[PDB]
Order: C-alpha cells, then structure tokens, then sequence
C-alpha cells in the first residue's frame, strides 16, 4: 500500500524539513524571534531555503551505508569520515577511528543527540529486526557513549518503528516498554512524563531532545503545527526539529507533510529514493 510507503518516506523526509526549519533559528534563545512558519533559509550559516545540515548529511550516510552493505558501523564511519574531511565529540569520535580502527569510537562523554538526529534510515531498512534496539545503540555508540544517549536512542528506535506500524499517538506518549525500565534518572524523568511540560529551550543533551520532539508531538493536531511547535523552541532547533520530523513523519505520513515545505527541500527526490529503497529491503 502506498499509505504504508508513505509512512517511511514521511519519516525520512520529515527529519530533512526539521533539519532545514529549524536550523533558520539554531542558537536563537525561545520567545526572542518571529514565528518560524516557512522555509526561508537563512540562520547563522546564511542558508539558502529548504537546505539541510549535518543532521541530514549523516541520515544521508546512514542510508546508502545500509542500502550497500547491511549494518556494518566501520562502513558508517568511513562515510561519515569522509564526508568530515571534505568539508571545512563527534568530530573527536571520527579521529578516534581514523587512527584506531574502532567504529565504536564514541565515548562516555559523548551525551549529545547526534545519534537521533541520524536514526530514522536504521528503523526504516531493520525496521522488523528482532534485535533492533540492539543495533539502534550500535549506531549510537560510533559517535556517542553515555548511557543516556544510548538508551535515548533505543527509545526513539522503538517510538519510530511503532509509529511506522499504526500505533496511535497516546500508545507512543505511553511509553509502556519503558516504564519502570532501568533507565539513566533523566531519561526516566522524561518516560514518566517529563515531556507533557513545555521545554525552556531546545536542548542538545539526547534525553532533553527526545523531550522536546515528544512535547511536540504531543501538542501538535498535524505534521505542520507540531514542527513549528518545536524549532521556535530555539536552541538546537535543527536537531529537535529532525528529531520530531522523524516521529510526525512516520505518524502523519509524507502526504500530510506541507508541500511547500517538501517542494523547497534540497535533494527531495534523491530521499524519496533512499526511503523507498530501505523500505524495500525491510520487506
Ligand atoms: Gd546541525
Ligand atoms: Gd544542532
């Protein structure tokens, strides 16, 4: 069914709008600017509309990685690596690997949400894995080792792969797998709850993003009112933009997704592709 399709092509799409949205007002402290409602472009790098990040650029990576050799973290690196170097703690990570060898470069201090603002491609092509939230922390721990970056990870896994299924919105804020999990403190905080509250900011640290995106998606009625819910929450608004782009992708789909926003999307086809194609091989 195409309703199926349009599902993960939603999902992966809609992590690219969060991106370009929301890095028009990166750095930018919450209440302190005009309503972010469209793709401008523009923010601390002067970009041009509908353009994307290293949010993106990773999701990217992480795509044709799996589409050319299944889960295999030391392929990810070198493309990560080599994306890095032709440009001008993750960068730390991707040195740690160039000169070890160890694609599980990450480290302990590693608490950021870089391995959220990339994960929607390992949900869509391992989607029916049993060992999904397995490899989900795989994919986490090449750039990122805290224990509450991991676990933030499993969890958006988990949010993603049953939000492609169907699940209803109030079984996703639910979070019944979770509750009373072994979980890092502020990581339960935000399962048990914390996320109903309307965050100050948007935070860089992996279990306030996740909380932020939930927030959104929580009050947002559609695609559009939750993602605009959360960029002008400032702060890391790219990445809480991609992270609840991922969520309200594959709930609402990418027919629910506004078209003015897709059409401006830099390289929307070639996603539209990579997304087809990973759903493909989940198949
Ligand atoms: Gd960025
Ligand atoms: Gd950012």
């Amino acid at each position: 069914l195409k309703e199926r399709q349009d599902r993960r092509l939603g999902a992966f799409l809609g992590l690219a709008v969060g991106d370009a949205l929301g890095a028009q007002v990166e750095g930018l402290p919450k209440g302190t600017f005009p309503e972010v409602r469209e793709m401008k472009g523009g923010g601390p790098h002067r970009l041009p509309p509908g353009f994307w990040t290293d949010d993106t650029s990773q999701a990217l990576c992480l795509a044709e990685s799996l589409l050319q050799r299944g889960f295999d973290p030391k392929d990810q690196m070198d493309r990560y690596l080599r994306w890095y170097r032709e440009g001008y703690a993750t960068r730390r990570a991707l040195e740690r690997y160039a000169a070890t060898g160890d694609p599980y470069a990450g480290d302990e201090a590693g608490a950021g949400n870089g391995p959220l603002m990339r994960l929607a491609p390992l949900v869509l092509a391992y989607e029916n894995h049993p060992d999904l939230l397995s490899l989900a922390r795989r994919a986490a721990r090449t750039t990122h080792g805290a224990r509450e970056a991991l676990e933030a990870t499993e969890v958006l896994a988990w949010l993603l792969r049953e939000a492609l299924r169907g699940a209803p919105k109030e079984a996703l804020l639910a979070l019944e797998p979770f509750r009373g999990a072994d979980l890092h403190p502020a990581l339960r905080r935000v399962v048990e709850g914390g996320f109903w509250e309307a965050p100050e900011e948007g935070p860089g640290y992996a279990p306030g993003t996740l909380a932020a995106a939930l927030w959104a998606f929580a009050r947002g009625r559609d695609f559009e009112e939750g993602m605009r819910l959360a960029v002008n929450l400032g702060g890391d608004a790219d990445t809480v933009g991609a992270v609840y782009g991922q969520l309200a992708g594959a709930y609402y789909g990418l027919g629910a997704i506004p078209g003015r926003w897709l059409r401006a999307l830099h390289l929307r086809e070639e996603m539209e592709a990579l997304a087809l194609a990973l759903y493909r091989m989940s198949m």
